């Protein structure tokens, strides 16, 4: 061939050894370097990588093409001998997305309940014997070598430099949001990459979304269209939720109606089970398979996890965590509670993760954050980052105060959460843990609280 | 998806996308005006023609390819478009092409159409029989194959195209970017995404004598050879030396002796188009007898710079050349090749402005581009279906050109006689070139045949 040996600077990277294992899977040669040995490096090796601990110009001799990690500084000895030598240096993310022209490539976009539906997908497979390679935050998973499945599922993010060098079989778009970040822009990029599929490729697409039903014309590939509107191709009807499981009906073209569940409540997860559907559907995966699948889905962590129950005098409290930290994504998360739950009181627990982004998304987060009916804000989780003044957690407070419809609860990073949050609290409430940082640690602590 | 639809599949670039669907394996079905030979071709190939058009010609198919010429008022399409079928454009359905082939895709603002005709002549020495794409339309070298047979596919890539960042090439050349006569860093930006097309397998054929080629050199995180007469070139031409209308030169390889030789095509730009493809032709494991062979008897592409020959005239003779580009920056490029190749050869340019709308829009363009030549015959406008619009054709130009005190046009109209007009004004040692679309094609075969020069 061309090119046989792939060398990765930084191959005990994250995300770098997944992309190693299915390259020596598809039989390339892989050589890698790392400052650190690991069993990272332990297991590269024992697949038939050669390993090299330190940095050295030599280490990059007989390469064909380099993938570097972003730890990875231009000065490295083995990235300017390739460079000084003509040899291609690929990050990694786009070598990631080079991965899609080797196997029946599943991408799944959307601005939202992109990474449930890879997952949910990922489980309707392995129910029906697939065992695909899945792609979730440049992670590599399975469930056996990397790559050995036909079928590649993969998160596509739209922000992404590789999105549109995307090669997929199958695209899903679940929805196109543009509020808290033009938005003519963002349809476009859509249009453009759904147009990467082949002609006989297959769009997968939300027309419960407003913006998805309306770049439809433009598509110019074959279209199956799913979410409740009545003139869906795939459609759920006899929606119910009993406890934590949702119940529902899925009509299909040619198909009698099929009746599954989920083990996960809220509208937004019939919508990522029947994207999921209309793809083993279209793969030719058994009803048996999609039942079980669905059924015996557990979650994925802190992606708007119900963690339970809290009492309180007179009734509980409903928990709900998500680690979103982008005013787009806190939005999304509020007004699915809005959906699900209108009755109901919403209590909000809010950590701004970095100064700078505090500092750079500020007055959408006044604006998204101010859509809590109770705000508990804490202290910013700085991850490293110094303080920026009028860019913090007690500015957000008094900047949403400010416009008169809500007063947040300031509170600090090392202050207990349950005897704050519970004299507040009343019998029908939800409470929300929303971000990262310290939020993390919250729910489980509060549902094993004396205080509840 | 099995069947494919085409809307006016008799179109000179429809029934070539047809034939390779019908190669690759698909149901083809089209409709079409008139039955010809381009449709029984079809036909043999197995497509389903219908005469006419009526929405029910449409019916069953998966998919439809409409024509350029072809709206959404037709009953076709309509009818596509109420069932929610996929329509899709030629150019687009063209460019799908390359995913089920070894795509060669040739790209860059000069010289893209004569390197992938040669790129085709060097594989075909070879006795390779590539499919080749020129204008939007397929070919191959002999009609009884069909398209699409190769593995090969070889084509140029348009980046004004919409379909442009879509190609999925193998390979993919850059002849060069320039921004002349025309945002600057947004075409930069197009170029690089093209090459980030290519698989991290894929190759790609920069021409680094190009400043702007060079410049995105670095960006381009793919295999690279560069090809020029620069110094630091991986595929350099030297030794170059010109006789008639043959050029003889050497050409240095990596890991390769030097090799001897000869393209049948005057001016430097055609050494460029021979270092591309011999880049191309080594790569693939061309032998360096068809290469050669490939190189020594290609004539050229019709209209893009063609040297037509001699005319005699009273002391010796007058270089015809023609050429069909009817955009400023596209005449520039010419100009210039007759001023690199023969500097001291006085240039008689006759020029025919293609549309009122384009001399309109350019027109600042057209005062100087056209005043680089020594003398300069100005034809009226090929108007191409539009209305005249008024301050935006030859006449003007003409006085816009006179009055900057340099350069005095000559004016003539569509249906006047050339050689008696051009004949009186020529001396021996002139070249004249026949610029432009329109009337303009007729007109070089018509000199070099007529009584006055012969
Ligand atoms: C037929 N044809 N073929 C071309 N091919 C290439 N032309 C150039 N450049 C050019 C050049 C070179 C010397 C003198 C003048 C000019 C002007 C232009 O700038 N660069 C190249 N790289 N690879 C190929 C290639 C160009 C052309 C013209 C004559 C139709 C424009
Ligand atoms: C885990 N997860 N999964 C999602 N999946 C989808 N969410 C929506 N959209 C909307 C929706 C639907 C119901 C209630 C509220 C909202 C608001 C959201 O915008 N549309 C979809 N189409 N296909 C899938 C899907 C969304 C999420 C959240 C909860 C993290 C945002």
């Amino acid at each position: 061939r061309r090119i046989r040996r792939i060398h990765f600077v930084g191959i005990g990277g994250a995300g770098m050894c997944g992309i190693a294992e299915v390259l020596l899977n598809l039989g390339y040669e892989v050589s890698g370097s790392d400052l650190k040995a690991s069993a990272v490096t332990e297991r590269l090796e024992k697949f038939g990588a050669q390993i090299f601990i330190g940095h050295q110009a030599e280490n990059a001799d007989g390469a064909d093409v380099l993938v570097v990690s972003s730890a990875i500084n231009r000065a490295n000895p083995e990235v300017a001998s390739a460079l000084e030598r003509r040899i291609p240096v690929v990050p990694r993310a786009e070598m990631l997305a080079e991965l899609m022209r080797y196997r029946h490539g599943i991408a799944v976009a959307g601005t939202h309940g992109k990474t449930t539906t890879t997952s949910l997908i990922a489980s309707v497979f392995a129910a029906g014997g697939l065992d695909p390679t899945f792609v979730i935050g440049g992670r590599l998973n399975a469930a056996a070598q990397l790559g050995a499945s036909r079928y590649l599922v993969a998160e596509a993010d739209e922000s992404d430099a590789s999105f549109l060098h995307l090669q997929p079989m199958v695209a899903v778009v679940t929805n196109i949001d543009a509020d808290h970040m033009d938005f003519n822009k963002l349809k476009k990029t859509f249009v453009e990459f759904l147009h990467n599929l082949p002609f006989y490729g297959l769009a997968v697409m939300c027309v419960d979304d407003p913006v998805v039903r309306e770049i439809l014309p433009q598509i110019a590939r074959p279209t199956v269209t799913y979410g409740l509107s009545e003139d869906a191709d795939v459609r759920a009807i006899n929606i119910r939720q009993e406890g934590m499981r949702t119940w529902f009906t899925v009509l299909r073209p040619e198909r009698e109606p099929l009746d599954v569940s989920v083990n996960m409540p809220g509208l937004h997860n019939v919508l990522n089970s029947l994207a999921t559907i209309v793809i083993a559907t279209d793969e030719g995966i058994s009803d048996e398979a999609i039942v079980q699948g669905l059924s015996g889905f557990q979650g994925v962590g802190r992606r708007f996890q119900v963690y339970g129950e809290l009492q309180v005098e007179g009734g509980s409290v409903m928990l709900v965590d998500d680690y979103g930290h982008h005013p787009r994504e806190v939005a999304a998360v509020i007004k699915a509670i809005r959906g699900g739950w209108p009755e109901r009181r919403l209590v909000m627990v809010y950590q701004p993760h970095r100064y700078t982004r505090t500092r750079d998304l500020y007055e959408d987060f006044v604006q998204v954050l101010g859509e809590a009916n109770v705000l508990l804000l804490m202290e910013v989780y700085p991850a490293g980052e110094e303080p920026i003044p009028g860019a913090d957690s007690r500015q957000l407070c008094h900047s949403i105060r400010q416009r008169g419809q809500l007063d947040p609860i300031y509170f600090e990073r090392d202050a207990d959460l349950a005897p704050l949050v519970k004299p507040l609290l009343r019998a029908g409430d939800i409470l929300l843990c929303q971000g990262a940082g310290d939020v993390g640690g919250l729910a489980p602590q509060l549902i094993k609280n004396p205080l509840f």
